[PDB]
């Protein structure tokens, strides 16, 4: 579980966030794009696995999943890609509170930043940051160095 | 030592590729921009600062060093903006070698992607997997993880 992530795709001020998610830490990194598709996801997986050690990776939907482009990022970063069928019900509705949460956090730092991008940017930073005790931040280098050792 | 990042700003393709590096590790993040602005600086430190415990940054020059939205980026981030200056003249050596390493690396990708932005990326991944045995990936976790117990 050390290289677990899950896509999720939120929506806002009419754009998309898209955010990966390391299960086992909570863990998110997230991007602002104008819309989802296999080549913006596929840029993203390519971002994501030069950062952090992504072994599989349940896509977030069917045309994520299907992607032709998303499957050659996938290919070229060493990545599993995998459905995100929630065969567990409660993962369901961890995602669920994490976007409200995630959506929460942008609202209360929304006036700090002229752009969307920027206040996306500054909730992954509170929702990493946050000690719930450990971060996720912690939490996620914690996983992988003990994964290593 | 473990929080410690420097700035790197070097040029391809009439584009400007800004880097932070890890200085313990040598792991790397870096971007695609048209032109190294104070924006552009402080967004990139906002991404970077949300992703890992960056306590000090050495700025990459004078103009990001000065730039009120820079600082303003390290304010809010709680990252303490230093200057760059090579006290010892080793880093100036390691930074152009760097510089040369991703470069040679982007070459060898190059016809792999259209755009230089994803072929960036792909350097990054190489960079950062690549074993020296342990990668500058694992490096960076191991440095953290002992750091945080
Ligand atoms: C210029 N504004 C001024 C501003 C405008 C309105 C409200 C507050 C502030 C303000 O000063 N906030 C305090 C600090 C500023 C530092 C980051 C932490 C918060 C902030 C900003 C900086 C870099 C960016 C931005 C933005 C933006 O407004 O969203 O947007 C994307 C941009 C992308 C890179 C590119 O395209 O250059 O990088
Ligand atoms: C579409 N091309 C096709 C292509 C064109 C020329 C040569 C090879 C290939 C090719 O198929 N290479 C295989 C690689 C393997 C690794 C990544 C997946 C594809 C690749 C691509 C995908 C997503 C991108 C890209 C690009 C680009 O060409 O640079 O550019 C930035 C774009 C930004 C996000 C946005 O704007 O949507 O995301
Ligand atoms: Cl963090
Ligand atoms: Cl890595």
């Amino acid at each position: 579980s050390p290289g677990i992530w899950q896509l999720d795709c939120t929506h806002l001020e009419g754009k998309v966030i898209l955010v990966a998610v390391h299960v086992a830490s909570g863990y998110i990194e997230a991007e602002v794009i104008p819309a989802e598709t296999g080549q913006e996801t596929a840029y993203f997986l390519l971002k994501l696995a030069g950062r952090w050690p992504v072994k599989t990776v349940h896509t977030d939907n069917g045309s994520n999943f299907t992607s032709t482009t998303v499957k050659a990022a996938c290919w070229w970063a060493g990545i599993k890609q995998e459905d995100g069928i929630p065969y567990n019900p409660q993962s369901q509705g961890v995602i669920e509170s994490m976007n409200k949460e995630l959506k929460k956090i942008i609202g209360q730092v929304r006036d700090q930043a002229e752009h969307l991008k920027t206040a996306v940017q500054m909730a992954v930073f509170i929702h990493n940051h946050k000690r719930k005790g450990y971060s996720a931040g912690e939490r996620i280098v914690d996983i992988i160095a003990t994964d290593i050792q």
